[PDB]
């Protein structure tokens, strides 16, 4: 009587999801998000005077992953589609880019939210039809990661996170979390808690604990594979209306201790979004937490686009001006990466 | 209270009447429309190849024997040699149209080959598009299995399953289709009548409390479940009265009354061994649901067998399939 | 290839289902007879008795030995003393029942406590030892048994919480399985309070609710539901409710509830009636019976104040004995008709 | 805003935090000495002594009484009269235990009952009364609890079943906040049998489950992890499988599925050993501690065989005492060193 090797991640799969995993959430760096899809590369084009043509798409994201050195700040890089199977201007395919920076690819799968029926709008995330097909493919690419945002809110009037909200954000979770790794990618579980309410940080630690006891059972409930997936959930917080809002120290405790209530340390990392300007609230609140432990995971950012804007700013479409914004880009990873620590 | 908390009173009324109507006394469903290729084999004994829509939908009566008829959603927007739509066609007829939703079936990450029913992706839209197309009900197939060594089904297969029939069943009825909810428990394996029961109580447990959970109203619902029966390598197979008994016991220990009708499938059997089973069910006193059996296909056989392809024997061929339609519906009253 | 061990025996299935359907049976309802030493220490001195074990005696004789109550009454709830008691001339009370064809039962859960970190919400102890206290019981007559659960309804507060349903219906499935292992019928009692400004629809939902976890959870725990019985309460609006539900609001309601949740093995749902023919509970029960037949039998388990008039008309002295009898009977009769 | 009611305060969290902090260390190791008055009759009776109260606090007494004991035992587990008993001298037993350093606890749970329809599955009984006997344990000077829950291993069979699984994590979560909200760490022993010839990697997969389960409840039931400690059977082959594990795979798949499984939260895992230092157990738990720095503290809850050289150099003459004394220390050294 022994388990079989069916019911089990093998040991190279599980192997290179847990190291692959390990360096996506690495404490001195961060995620890039550079997957803006055509409607909203418009808007940053047109902010510089350029025209959004395949092109040029492909020659600003060349200028993104050809930055020399950017893998010392930057982990990993959020693709849209079309570029993961995009060459750069001299011919270059964009994941070879990567590559050598060693920054590691992934890519969004879910097909976004939907309503749950009888619920107050509270969402569902669709995506799971044909999603194996799809990591297949994206693997065979060259994505190692993917992405698949939940998201729930707190009324305490109206009892939300309802019981169904949960379940379905927690069975989406582990779903997508298993397809991905049955097709070789870390997982990046998202159970969004939106910070809407004038509830205080308590009440989000009460509701943050929750959900995540009921996303990690899910997990294990599915046979995801913690040591080859990653968390990225909102940090605990006030909501965005609360009278009394919590200190850096405050937010850092409780993001802390909730963590350590619910999350198994088999996982290796926890990651948090940023905004990407290093002075930012999301900056101070992570290094309080990193003044803490050190902890049981590695901790770490998901950059929104905005880290790249001045860059995008410096470089106006003009080849010319390459050097110069890789320069700009450069400073902003390492001084954003600096400081979590 | 709430307003948006609950299903209307409109769209639940319309829900249950037409669940009602579905699963009505002395009626089944039709099942004719099919595909091009599993037309081959149907049509290799009768040997034309390539109106059989029309024929179908054009048979005057059927709806005393036909309460419902299942479509692909081709046929949805189809219209008649005379500019009539098959939909209106059948609901001269009072025939309500439906159209499997389900996008079949993928296995369960890291499970031996149990499945998840995939298609809830742009479900909700298609349901809406079927509704204005005239459909009224859905169908969802979830499939499970039997085997004690293996431990199946696993808690993952059950909680799978459950929880997309929840999902599909709530969404159908916020888009004004009825459901019908299909746990399909497979009859491999030696296992006898008793270990079927045991299983089908636990899925149907399972199943019923997350169609609560999904707030999905059970008086606009259908169940499809098969009878319980020994496995079909068993040793010591079980009689229509055993059928019957444990089929109604494991339906009566699960199913709450609210629900208006089951309508099991087929399952592998004969077509007169799953009206005899019915029988044995009949006569176990009044049921809280109604109860059907299915023969879409055995209708359509011998429809089809009375055709043999030739035009001439159009009317002989629908005079056959109302005769058919009779019998069969006749044996579920 | 299920196994017998897995199972209720034929005979014992067979002895609970018929017991329960004889339990709850439409024209009668069950007699509440299990004062404590103190209540009936309260409503003797309420007549000017002494509260003595003998007198006790008197009483419960006073009531099972009513001739004919056995066909108003079906089953009857005993105190324990009263469980192993004879009647002053020595026939032991459970054989004066057993004349009546009344079924004996008995309260067996002990009370409730507050779960750690809710506010104030209840969990229903009694569970050690409980199989032993209903092999003893069996063997002294009962063949029922009852289990008070309590939640409260409070969306400010967001009553019930899950833990309270998760608690209630595990202690509920625990005591009805140990219950069937020992051959009494289990009387199912989630029991949702009526505290609160809530209208019907909120008690609807929160019943349907409760409910199909309750019944889940008999499931999960082997429960066998056509030996088993259900009381909750009546789906009614809150007790502070401005908009009150009228009584054929409250029978469509409650009967809805049910038919959604109740699986329809289980043979009969009971009420609390509080023992007069006129008051609400007999109107609702009664449109209720109205709106046609159903897949379970509905009965009612009369408050401790139906043998009121009957203990009043006694006054304590022997000579009474008949008369009281006499209003006794009566007064079940009016009872029972009145339910159809 | 949450409320205070909804939380364990400061004050009673960190309290439950240090006494657990305490408890599970490292260098340490639980003594038992909580033998009934049958067990102690048994053991006496091995050394020709009257099982006496007064001979079993001589014993009690020479245990605790040990000076310099605190640097090898961080707690003891006490029978409940041991709590109420003083030295010859009149001094508490507790009290000789707090200059040790040395934290009392106790046993609570109230054994094992058949659940029913299951092939002998255990549910572990004890929670009524329990809030009760706990206020009054802490009072006598207990800090922390235990509470068994067995679980076994058959394929063929399907076990644990759901039900078992269900049923030990309702038990163990509902004791543990009991305790909680009395001020006692509870010690949450879900216990996983060796029986069967099944491999570690069977054994590890019904471990993850039933821990993923049993956490569950725990946040369930607001438990605080930081105030309470997990005592499972290690990781391993069934007792009569073929193919047995080694030291570094126990270690391997113990760690594993605790890692899986059991938030950073919880400061301690304590596991099951006799008294002797190279013995089995105390060699895993040694591979285990090599495996680096890990989230949370492993530890020692020795059995009874421990005193057992010292309760035989003992030999019930009191001038014996001093050298008995060294015998456990001893002891008890080897024990804790043969852990790092």
């Amino acid at each position: 009587q022994t388990q079989g090797p069916g019911s089990m991640i093998s040991q190279e799969v599980a192997k290179e999801l847990a190291e692959n995993a390990r360096k996506i959430a690495a404490p001195g760096k961060g995620i890039l998000a550079a997957d803006e899809s055509t409607g909203t590369i418009k808007k940053r084009f047109d902010s510089i005077g350029v025209e959004n043509t395949e092109a040029n798409r492909a020659f600003y994201r060349d200028l993104l992953f050809s930055t020399k050195g950017l893998g010392q700040y930057i982990s990993g890089a959020i693709l849209f589609e079309e570029t993961l199977y995009q060459k750069s201007p001299s011919g270059v395919p964009m994941v070879d880019l990567l590559k050598a920076e060693g920054i590691i690819p992934g890519i969004k799968v879910d097909k976004g939210l939907e309503t749950l029926p009888l619920t107050d709008d509270e969402k569902a995330t669709m995506g799971l039809d044909g999603l194996s097909e799809r990591c297949k493919k994206y693997y065979e690419a060259g994505a190692r990661f993917a992405k698949w945002r939940a998201v729930l809110s707190i009324d305490p009037a109206k009892g939300k996170p309802t019981n169904l909200s949960i379940t379905e954000v927690a069975h989406g979770l582990a779903r997508y979390a298993a397809i991905c790794q049955a097709n070789r990618l870390v997982p990046i579980v998202e159970p969004e808690i939106l910070t809407d309410g004038s509830h205080d940080i308590t009440v989000c630690a009460e509701v943050t604990e929750r959900v995540l006891a009921a996303v990690f059972k899910a997990l294990n409930d599915h046979h995801v594979l913690l040591e080859g997936a990653l968390l990225k959930p909102n940090m605990v917080t006030h909501g965005s209306d609360c009278p009394k809002p919590a200190s850096h120290e405050e937010i850092a405790f409780y993001t802390v201790r909730s963590l350590k209530r619910t999350v198994p340390p088999a996982l290796p990392g926890v990651m948090f979004l940023s905004g990407g300007q290093s002075e930012e609230d999301a900056s101070l609140n992570l290094n309080e937490m990193n003044k803490m432990g050190p902890h049981p995971f590695q901790l770490s950012f998901s950059y929104g686009r905005a880290l790249q804007a001045s860059c995008l700013k410096a470089w106006k479409g003009v080849p010319e001006n390459k050097a110069k914004a890789q320069q700009v880009l450069m400073e902003r990873a390492r001084a954003n990466g600096e400081a979590q620590l």
